């Protein structure tokens, strides 16, 4: 079991925080928010590195280039843009989507950028041009996540439809359709499984090439938000979550016990991020809290 305990409160947001995700380099943490703002912070110390601005209306997702230079963002504005950290400057806006944009990620090479909005749609765009490569037909209402594979060959899917998608990057076909709302998922670092939240207070571990639930982890609290979930692979093989009943949990991947959560936060935990190479965690919460909280762990 692990042992996570409290180690930093990152205050600053002034709306509920969103999303928070660690620099692959594991430099940095970033923080989007409803009050319109990308925060960069230290991941081992914690402090505060700047503000990036620039978005008309609220970030409901971040995530980082694999060189950890860039920032993608996605906002209620019905744009994506794209962030060089080091000047803080917008280099592209990406335009497209039709109504919100909620949930984005680049590829492992970082050339491409996946989208899904409240527009029921899922976009592959153009780093470099900033131009939308093909838009797919992905869902029938809002797409709460989407996440490429290791090599970015597969893009999974999710919505409100209570579907769980999965693409083919380079001609957009779907692949395989795996119904509570979808609210959350993500590839396991070796691109077999597919971890889904749905909002009946559920997650579940599925195999992708068998199209199989190979395991389920509840007592958590999810029927509202699409709360982010991760595989956690630097010490015990772990599934971290957040939960609205303001909790971290922390699962055994295989076993599917609860091993530990996380008690802190005054609301919801909106966003759990784990850091690349330590036994950290970050977690943010809704608008009564809108702290970020570091935990570390020795296993
Ligand atoms: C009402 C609810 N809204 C949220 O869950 C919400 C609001 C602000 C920030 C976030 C975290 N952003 C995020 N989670 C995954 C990718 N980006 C989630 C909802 C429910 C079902 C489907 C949808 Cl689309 C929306």
């Amino acid at each position: 079991k692990p042992n996570y305990a409290l180690k930093f409160t990152l205050a600053g947001h002034t709306k509920a925080v969103s999303s928070v995700k660690f620099s692959p380099n594991g430099e940095w943490l970033a923080s989007s928010s409803a009050d319109k703002l990308i925060k960069i912070w230290g991941a081992y110390d914690g402090k505060f590195e700047k503000t990036i601005s620039g978005h008309k209306l609220g970030i409901s997702d971040v995530a980082w280039s694999s060189d950890s230079n860039l920032l993608v963002s996605a906002s209620d504005d019905k744009t994506l843009k794209i962030w060089d950290v080091s000047s803080g400057k917008c280099l592209k806006t990406l335009k497209g989507h039709s109504n919100y944009v909620f949930c984005c990620n680049f590829n492992p090479q970082s050339n491409l950028i996946v989208s899904g909005s409240f527009d029921e749609s899922v976009r592959i765009w153009d780093v470099k041009t900033g131009k939308c490569l093909k838009t797919l037909p992905a869902h029938s209402d809002p797409v709460s996540a989407v996440h490429f594979n290791r090599d970015g060959s597969l893009i999974v899917s999710s919505s409100y439809d209570g579907l769980c998608r999965i693409w083919d990057t380079a001609s957009g076909q779907c692949l395989k359709t795996l119904n509570p709302p979808v609210s959350f998922v993500k590839f396991s670092p070796n691109g077999k499984y597919i971890l889904a939240a749905t909002l009946d207070n559920t997650l579940k571990l599925w195999d992708y090439s068998k199209g199989k639930c190979l395991k389920t982890y509840t007592g958590h609290k999810n029927e509202k938000y699409c709360i982010f979930a991760n595989f956690s692979v630097t010490g015990g093989k772990w599934i971290v979550s957040g939960s609205e009943d303001n909790l971290v949990y922390i699962w055994n991947l295989q076993t599917k016990e609860i091993v530990q959560k996380l008690q802190g936060h005054t609301d919801v935990v909106i966003s759990t991020a784990c850091h690349p190479t330590e036994n950290i965690i970050a977690s943010a919460a809704l608008e009564n809290d809108k702290t970020i909280k570091l935990w570390k762990s020795d296993c």
